[PDB]
């Protein structure tokens, strides 16, 4: 039994949770925002689900995450007597590039090569790093492991990861397919294999993430093979608030009949986007779930929209991996939204999927297969935990 | 049984190709070409009765010069086939984009000339040059009746949900941002002589139709209508093609605005011109001299084609899984009927979905049509090389009527 801080280190926050392992129990959970803006301030979920929000000014990562660990050691919202019960710390690394296939032991190597994969990160690469600069000097000797987003994708071949684009200008700025939620798609893939009974280095696995980020992979007998997410996080399937795939020449069209530079078309396709764009209500499904109650038609067109681009990549990637035997719905939407669910698995018999209606009706949030026992495709909901994955390798790599 | 000779025109911007044919036969009289029109050296190719290719240098500047002596040629004692324009009973166009003003062919008017100029926006370098052959024709043959037939008009069936890109909805609306297509006189043609040749009924059929060319596109035709197409509002939409990218990260094309300081015409010029199987194979936009490379052992020629067949592969499954399931898929174009490794590439693992592909009959099959599946697979994969002269003229004689 070990506890293990686990950060997540945005330019503005600090997310963490400390987590028991190996069962996994969360001991504590919060985020700080508006580190370095006026107003900072400390948001934590106590065990008996109070929100508790405490103000302190938290100019840098550095004091962000000494303020974290006095309340995780506080005698009123703490959960530790001492900071020597927390056996290590465990980080979220956005960027890996081609440096890094898995997660590794943080040391001043290490930390060398993600400073060369910050241009392809670079709102997110520096604040991970300032998360393992505060934990050296706050915990030091504690040994640190980092989880990288991109790493799990670090097997797709060539003729997947290259864009049809002139070689020399893509091989000079380093374009190419990473992918992102990677430790989403390494956990439910896994879990899901657990789960069945099945061997996860035998399995053609379709994992769909939708989340307000929304991603799909291909994984082949244990390694990935494709991911609906590029080099930028817009592609692939629709979002919240970003446009997923369309049509390259759309874009250069409005830069000219709206008069956008790359800039303003780069804000248009990550803000204004997506199910946000497209229903003129909001990127939260539950508000277009209740917008479409009360007969908003937008809103109706943006999740018939949503739904049939998640079933193309699912037909789209059974095809890339020669069949499919497992499909993985996950993320915050996917978790919840069964209706969704529904209308992806649904005429699907063609490529084995039998769907079970009721048993997917209401169903929100739990581990659960929703394919009828005959299925030849097994259809499953696998709440994702990204922190307990961070956690597990964390143990591994330091055993 | 009677016979009408329609000529069948595609205008470009430096180019006339023609066909004249015989309905309802569909029998070739005459075909050709003009090239580098309004260009020095500009010339007519054209195809004997004998099947070799003549050549006719011939200054024309511009469409009106360039279409008078294509008639002329067609009338002449040693290279034509009729022996007067009286002989020449209508005039079909391939008129490139009806916007969401046209769902089928029409006979041109004054009214419809204006209506396809208010899509001259759509396709700025197409429908321009296509007018300029209806305004030749009607100069140099006194009579005639001309019809338009558009490459958008098939996919004027798509569902708002498969047409809308999911971007601003006003700012869409406002400009005309939708998915159109291209090629749909080809998918119109192919899908319909595929369930004619396999004795199916078109309006209760799933197909999918792979228009491979130097453009490429596939589409989804489910009960007698177009559901979806690769092609979006523009041709650089989609599947890998010659110098077109196909589908790309959007955010790799603003990152490359920043990272080259390129604006919209660069970014434009290079997902159009230099990307593509050039682009990567650094070889040719021609998959026979990708071929020819790749049997001396050029590796990114074999990369740019493991690519191709990939996005090929993928867009199969996707629309498979669009219409609930897949019928019948036809491959055809210049490379569909000819390149059957990249059919082969495309249809082998695909049992999953039903599909059995009979390889040895698939091996050095090239520009007949032909089954490609093996008797038992439940999807059947047919080779249709397409005839858009031909529905031209057939959509021509029905107007005309």
């Amino acid at each position: 039994a070990s506890k293990v801080l686990v950060l997540n280190c945005g330019s503005s926050s600090v997310k963490y949770k400390l987590l028991e392992m190996p069962k996994g129990d969360v001991l504590a959970q919060g985020g700080v925002e508006k580190l370095g803006l006026p107003g900072s301030f400390l948001k934590l979920t106590m065990p008996n689900g109070e929100k508790v929000v405490l103000e302190k000014d938290m100019p840098e990562h550095t004091i962000a995450v000494e303020f974290i660990l006095s309340v995780l050691k506080d005698d009123k919202y703490g959960c530790i007597k001492s900071y020597e019960e927390i056996d290590a710390v465990g980080h979220r690394l956005v960027h890996g590039g081609e440096k890094f296939s898995n997660s590794v032991e943080i040391t001043p190597e290490v930390i060398a090569k993600v400073e060369e994969c910050i241009p392809l990160a670079p709102l997110h690469n520096p604040a991970n790093l300032k998360g393992v600069v505060a934990i050296e000097k706050l915990l030091p000797g504690i040994r640190q492991v980092g989880v990288f987003d991109t790493a799990f994708f670090q097997t797709m071949p060539e003729h997947v990861y290259r864009y049809a684009l002139p070689y020399d200008m893509c091989n000079k700025h380093g374009v190419r397919r990473y992918g992102f939620h990677g430790t989403s798609h390494r956990y439910v893939s896994a879990r899901a294999c657990e789960i069945l009974g099945l061997d996860y280095d035998k399995t053609r696995i379709i994992t769909a993430h939708i989340g307000n980020g929304a991603s799909i992979a291909a994984i082949k007998n244990g390694k990935a093979l494709d991911v609906s997410l590029g080099m930028t996080p817009v592609e692939g399937l629709m979002m919240g608030t970003r446009s997923g795939d369309v049509d390259p020449g759309v874009l250069t069209f409005l830069m000219e009949a709206e008069g956008l530079q790359a800039a303003g078309i780069s804000e248009l396709i990550n803000k204004k986007s997506g199910v946000l764009g497209v229903s003129g209500v909001s990127s939260d499904l539950r508000e277009i779930e209740d917008a479409i109650k009360n007969g908003n038609e937008r809103a109706t067109l943006a999740m018939t929209m949503y739904d049939y681009r998640i079933k193309k990549y699912v037909g789209a990637y059974a095809a890339a991996m020669g069949g499919v035997d497992v499909l993985v719905f996950t993320g915050g939407v996917g978790e919840n939204q069964y209706t969704t669910r529904e209308k992806v698995c649904t005429d699907m018999e063609f490529m084995g999927i039998v769907f079970d209606s009721k048993v997917n009706e209401g169903m929100r949030g739990k581990e659960m297969v929703i394919s009828k026992p005959e299925s030849k495709v097994t259809v499953i909901v696998v709440p994702t935990d990204e922190e307990y994955m961070i956690a597990s390798d964390t143990m591994t790599i330091l055993k």
